[PDB]
């Protein structure tokens, strides 16, 4: 109601970044979760004095829960998801929203069925620098935006897993952030995508690193790169704030690397502790807003959209349109080809 | 001899950036200039009690004239080279080379012919801090380099024009880019693939790129330039200007905007004050000694290239392999298609 009553699907690692903002939040109660293991279970029945259990089908089958966060690993998003909507709870799913498209496409629709909101998890396009810069933006005071720069420099590939686990791969986890930034200041649709990846750690066999080339309806370029080997560390460029708002020498907006927003008549820098707005006139520290709850943009989205009934923006449409992006972006560098997309 | 005695062709803004150079290191002797027009003739004539010509002819048909410094306008770099080779002198020619790539094999032939050198003028690729790093490359400290980023934001393009200027990023600004991502790589470049922009009606030209770049040997780079003069790169080189001066109230190298070599055991930066690197173990600010003369390197060069016989690096065949880059950058922009380079 007044206090939205929330159940959480897996306790993993997505869930403990999250922690903070669902205990802090006094529109979110924390009333019920699940996770297939009872050591986990335990441990948050310890805590929060609520019921647990096994599956998605306990949780969704409680009629004290009014939606779920589900922060399981994402070839059990499509299926989970299908299971709240059932039994009618909203959906706030982390990111990547699936693996597939055809798997968002049924996630979109089972969540229309049951007439219930699906909006993706954290996403950095959610922090309030970027939301700060779309207005900018949208207010059509630079004209509209001809180029973007962004780059991250990150350690990503070489983080301790943590003992909460439960298994995010540059791609899927890094590229989707990137790209919804892009996506959400730019303001069109990506029509074509070019990209190279990275693979130099035999030790650590992944896809460390990438650049890409983004074509946007209108005329607008992007250019992206992403390095996880953590050598260089670009929060030495973001006023040497962290990620999660931390100061890296009361704290700061979430954020996800350097990025610069060319306009017509100007140039857009959201910083974690301000907009910085360079134009013919004078060079501006626009000054923004020290936030009380982190990452409330989330919260504010999914509790005015089951509250108010307020179309939110991470939505399901908008989250694929991303996934369809990074499997782009994913099949240019294995092929050596441009990806078109409808 | 021991002091190089060298001519000047072209009295216009290349010029005027060369002269704390030429006056100020005492291997070079300025002994005569040429320029068409009198008012800068009767200019040089006067502050260095100098032989001046209306052309090239005069220039290099006195004998005290050892080699001549090329920096009138590139449609007329291959004409004068060639007549320079022609009375034996060496040549120093400002970027870019030429225009065209016939009219440099044309240069590359004449200057052989004459037994003379051929030197690519000032290119930012001299500049000290990149030697030092591609020293790094090459001691094989940090292993071969997998990816390259850079990126330059700049006001070249609203920069008043100067009372000498003979009277464009590509050829003048993306030489200089990718000149450095060749030096720093050290392989061959096999695949472009670039946006360019251009938004000012006022001022209509290519103002702003993005490209990707194939390397022999599995290396990319990605290369970003803007010069609509809004956000200003600078404050991310510890606030030092292009030609070493500082921008934030002695001086320092020259430098040609942000750059992050990434090898497989660590990443390099180039300041204009020092050499970042970061590596597995830790992490180092690699002290450089102050220019006592700005430039230096190309007179070094040059220097040793005509006295000691001493291969210079920044040849004719070198200079040649970025402007065909530049030409595929341009070439692929304007259709929408990668370009391969033999």
């Amino acid at each position: 109601g007044h206090q939205l009553r929330l159940g959480v699907a897996g306790l993993g690692r997505a869930f403990t970044l999250m922690l903070p903002t669902l205990q802090q939040d006094p529109r979110i109660k924390l009333v019920a979760a699940c996770d297939p293991r009872g050591s986990a279970r335990a441990q948050f029945a310890s805590d929060f004095r609520a019921p647990v259990y096994p599956d998605i089908e306990g949780l969704a089958s409680n009629p004290d829960v009014e939606a779920i966060y589900i922060a399981s690993p994402h070839q059990f998003h499509a299926q989970q998801a299908r299971i709240a909507a059932r039994h009618g709870k909203h959906v706030l799913v982390e990111k990547p929203m699936a693996l597939s498209l055809g798997d968002c496409d049924e996630m979109i629709q089972h969540c229309r069925d049951a007439g219930v909101h699906l909006i993706v998890g954290h996403c950095h396009s959610f922090d309030t620098p970027y939301l700060s810069a779309r207005e900018i933006v949208q207010s059509g005071e630079l004209g509209p935006v001809r180029m973007v720069h962004a780059l991250n420099y990150t350690d990503f590939l070489y983080r301790p897993r943590r003992p909460e686990e439960l298994r995010g791969g540059v791609v899927f986890s890094q590229a989707a952030h990137q790209v919804d930034i892009v996506r959400l200041l730019v303001g069109t649709r990506v029509r074509r995508v070019r990209a190279i990846t990275g693979d130099w750690d035999p030790m650590r066999p992944t896809q460390g690193a990438y650049s890409a080339l983004l074509w946007f309806e209108g005329g607008a370029f992007a250019s992206i790169s992403y390095n996880g080997y953590g050598h260089f560390d670009s929060d030495e460029w973001c006023d040497w704030i962290g990620e999660m708002g931390g100061d890296k020498s009361p704290i700061w907006h979430q954020h996800f690397g350097p990025i610069v927003v060319s306009c017509e008549r100007g140039d857009i820098r959201p910083l974690p502790d301000s907009v910085c707005v360079y134009a013919d006139l004078a060079k501006e520290r626009r000054s923004l807003q020290r936030p009380v709850v982190p990452r409330f943009e989330v919260i504010d989205e999914l509790y005015h959209a089951v509250v108010n009934e307020i179309k939110p923006l991470h939505d399901g449409v908008w989250a694929r349109a991303t996934l369809e992006v990074c499997l782009a972006l994913l099949d240019s560098a294995g092929s050596g080809k441009d990806v078109e997309l409808p």
